[PDB]
């Protein structure tokens, strides 16, 4: 089975490595070609130019920094018949969307989006899930290949859908790190032990996996009513400034501030956190 | 409460959590007194045996052990003005404020001849206050905390976290920072997929693993903070970009953005020379410098 791979950065490597592991004939481009050093006495050949690399194999892998350098290094690509574009390069759903009709327009068979949900290290193992959307029939052609780097979940048909869920759940993964991160400070300028800390809270950050789900109910049937109010949450961020202040220590959760307080300005002061998502959802505004 | 002697309790607050906590003492068979600035709040208590006090001295007289819950450490000591003695007197301030807010409201007490100050943050609602499963940190003397252990058993289960009176508003508002980030992140996923269209309780089993997953990244990342190891993670630069990806996805669909404060502290930590650190990598910046992100 012939496959091409476009992008050897750390996650491009660890791509090569684990379809050279599949049994493929792996034929590679990165812009910085030594990258490739280490995947020549694998048996890897390497390419001049993307076009070429797409001219060797019937399914292109690209995996490179956001979906403007895939554009781009596409641009001169102007045939792609036959072909499978797996685009595994993060970015948004409009940038799927452009890329999907750019390849398409060009003669390729079917464009598919991966979001790689785990780190290089781990890619290839079973617990390393990839979402993957587009075509189930191209899906179905690919399923074997791509087990490669892991488990594949087809979330849908619309290319889009990939980066939209992806997207969806880096925003909750940021939100629990830039709290975690306000914690330990905290915790850290007050002279307690980071570790010991974690015993006590990772607890009540598990509880949420329950809690989630519920206020996801509330806010898809609009019921904004039930749950700690607003006001209540907006207290408690004015104490973790001050506790932080007193400490010489910075904060962050100003947009969290900033919404809660428009929230309370707007009458929803005794809304639960649910009523905070049509503050979104209504207005084009970076908080 | 043990004994067929009920003891008395008194109870400034009836907001809320204080009425929670007022159902919770009169259930344990303690003889309550309370004070509330609007005193008809009291009215559901009184056919339950509860006395009211007209004003907070009179309050404070009734009862060995007072426990306050009150908007906050402010009105806390607004309320505690025209208390002269406190001689004999526990106080249990159950109301949420800073590390510094608690150490001045002890203060008040001590001048008053108080015989001692304990701080419980109570990490539940008012629907949930009195069941074991119901945790309270308590800061203090541990003395005053093993007499008054009996009597907090009504709010459910108590944990004596420190000697410090600061410690119980120091971890609570610890703690109140994670989840008021997993909240925030929450608000903005469920945005992203109400506005493109997708089904939140759907979008909910897909991404509620994930926050359980933090139960073995958040200790991680603890360990890491605590050694100032910040390289080995996914790097501040890749955070930054799957930021910068979130708040293009949310435009295109015409939804607006939060995680302001960590899209700043993560371009810093860039321009900084820390791009390649984790997460942990953040601690640090937060720690050296009084700044809003
Ligand atoms: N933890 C992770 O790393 C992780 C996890 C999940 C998904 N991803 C995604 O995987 C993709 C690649 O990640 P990575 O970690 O491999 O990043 P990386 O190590 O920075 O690699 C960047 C890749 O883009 C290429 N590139 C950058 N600018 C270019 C340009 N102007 N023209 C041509 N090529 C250019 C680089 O080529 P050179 O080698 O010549 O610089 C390299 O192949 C990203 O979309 C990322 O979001 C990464
Ligand atoms: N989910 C929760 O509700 C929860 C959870 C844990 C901890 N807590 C903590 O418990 C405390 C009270 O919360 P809550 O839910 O009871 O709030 P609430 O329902 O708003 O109660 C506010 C209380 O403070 C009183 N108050 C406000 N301003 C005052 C003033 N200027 N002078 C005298 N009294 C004044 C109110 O008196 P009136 O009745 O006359 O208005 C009422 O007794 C807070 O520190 C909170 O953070 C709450």
């Amino acid at each position: 089975p012939h496959v091409s791979l476009i992008g050897l950065g750390n996650m491009g490597l660890a791509i090569a490595n684990c379809l050279i592991k599949s049994g493929c004939k792996l034929t590679v481009w990165n812009r910085s070609a030594e990258k490739a050093a280490s995947l020549v006495p694998q048996g890897a050949t390497v390419a001049a130019t993307p076009a070429e690399c797409v001219a060797s194999s019937p399914t292109i892998v690209i995996c490179l920094l956001n979906q403007d350098v895939v554009q781009q290094t596409l641009d001169e690509v102007i045939d792609l018949s036959g072909k499978t574009i797996i685009n595994l390069t993060n970015g948004t759903p409009q940038q799927a969307v452009k890329v999907a009709t750019l390849v398409q327009q060009r003669g390729a068979e079917s464009y598919i989006h991966g979001a790689i949900m785990t780190t290089p290290e781990y890619l290839g193992q079973p617990s390393s899930v990839t979402l993957i959307s587009g075509p189930k029939t191209a899906y179905e052609s690919q399923k074997e290949l791509l087990s490669s780097i892991g488990t594949t979940r087809h979330v849908s048909d619309d290319i889009a859908k990939a980066s939209l869920l992806d997207n969806a759940l880096l925003s909750v993964m940021s939100g629990v790190f830039e709290g975690w991160v306000q914690a330990l400070a905290i915790v850290g300028a007050a002279g307690e032990d980071e570790v010991d800390f974690a015993a006590l809270a990772s607890p009540l950050v598990a509880s949420m996996a329950d809690q989630l789900p519920v206020i996801a109910g509330r806010v898809r049937e609009k019921q904004y009513v039930g749950g700690s109010p607003i006001t209540m949450g907006l207290e408690a961020l004015e104490n973790i400034s001050e506790t932080s202040r007193e400490l010489g220590v910075g904060v962050l959760l100003g947009s969290m501030r900033e919404v809660m307080s428009e929230a309370v300005k707007k009458g929803k002061g005794g809304e639960s956190i649910a009523g905070l998502v049509p503050m979104l959802t209504e207005l084009d505004k970076k908080w």
